[PDB]
């Protein structure tokens, strides 16, 4: 059946899903802040990611303010970052919406797509497949680009 | 592909979705705060309504406190209410989330799911059918269960 999951991601943790998010699924993390004037991150000031059930990163989104870019890669548990995707200027991909933003995460089967706010950044070929199920936000209340929690929703059992 | 689209909704108004939502797609509203202690509705505190192009109610749902009730029901353009669904203790449905609050719809084809947070209350057999292209928050700045702007959000192209 269809069903809505909510989860409060305080930065630096991460949370098990109730309900995996597979094909057909979705995840949105909700932000009540943008902080497009946060300090230089360490490199990263945020990132938000998928997790399979191996602890392998099935998407990494990485926002960096000062290189200006927002990175996607995947990783096994204890393997090295694969291809890394860049798209360039961050505050360009939330304009439009101020002091908040969105990031909507869908599960294609073969990719992911990536929208932030109503604009898709990319659709992500992926790199490692498998069902996500766990979440995480990274980022420290120092320089994060994001509020100090994050609200992730999840919408499964789309696909039937 | 998919799509997301975001509306900030005033109370007391509508907004023409720019993706329609049909079977198979989402709608969301988010509210920013649950005053569950608020006046007394005549007899409605707050409504969230889905609308066809012609301005047939495909789904009304009203969120009575006094009443103690939140009603479901649809109408034709220019029509009369139809066979109305109720489900008890408002504040109920909330339960386990307070200051904020969240509503969603699925549009599974032949009903509407509505989710209350986490809960679904009700699997809503349509009574009328037919695209969504328009959504509304009714209600006063006074005695609303919500906050004076409610956020709808709308995942379409998911089932093609």
């Amino acid at each position: 059946m269809q069903g809505v999951n909510i989860y409060n991601i305080s930065a630096g943790t991460s949370v098990d899903l109730a309900a995996p998010v597979t094909t057909g699924d979705i995840v949105t993390f909700f932000s009540s802040a943008l902080n497009l004037n946060a300090g230089a991150g360490n490199p990263n000031n945020t990132t938000l990611n998928l997790f399979a059930e191996n602890g392998a990163y099935l998407l990494h989104i990485a926002f960096r303010l000062q290189e200006n870019v927002i990175i996607f890669n995947s990783r096994q548990p204890d393997g090295p970052w694969l291809v890394e995707q860049r798209v360039s200027d961050v505050a360009n991909q939330f304009a439009g919406i101020d002091g908040k933003a969105m990031v909507t995460v869908f599960d294609h089967g073969d990719k992911y797509q990536v929208v932030i706010n109503e604009k898709t950044v990319i659709q992500y070929t992926k790199q490692i497949s498998g069902l996500t199920s766990s979440l995480s936000y990274n980022a420290t209340e120092e320089t994060s680009i994001f509020s100090t929690v994050v609200e992730a929703v999840t919408y499964t059992g789309l696909a039937l």
